[PDB]
């Protein structure tokens, strides 16, 4: 339904900006853990909801590549 597409991006634009290219799936692990308490309020039960649905291909995806369109994109949460 694209219903996580707009806070998937958000939240990976906050991993983009707390990890590196080189971060461990541990380290990638605790990011996304931590992201939704940085979002804005009104998107955080939606983004541990996200989180909860989708970690696995996140942590597997994310040490690919952390551009929040194309990993949103790839997972399936933006059908596009």
């Amino acid at each position: 339904d694209g219903g996580f597409c707009e806070v998937c991006k958000k939240l990976v634009g906050y991993l983009d900006r707390n990890l590196e290219k080189n971060s461990t799936k541990q380290e990638i692990l605790a990011a996304l853990e931590k992201g939704c308490s940085f979002l804005p309020d009104p998107y955080q039960k939606q983004c541990d909801q996200f989180v909860a649905e989708y970690e696995p291909v996140l942590i597997e995806i994310l040490v690919e590549v952390m551009d929040p369109s194309f990993v949103c994109l790839k997972i399936g949460a933006c059908p596009s």
